[PDB]
Parts: C-alpha cells; structure tokens; sequence
C-alpha cells in the first residue's frame, strides 16, 4: 500500500534514498 517499512526496491530507493 503506497510506502511500506523497508521501501529501496526499485521503486523508491530514490524516495528515501537518504
Ligand atoms: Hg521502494
């Protein structure tokens, strides 16, 4: 469901890329 605990995948390692 949209963010989840973990995110970085390909997806939004660019998000919370921090
Ligand atoms: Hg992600």
């Amino acid at each position: 469901t949209l963010a989840v605990p973990g995110m970085t995948c390909a997806a939004c390692p660019i998000t919370v890329k921090k």
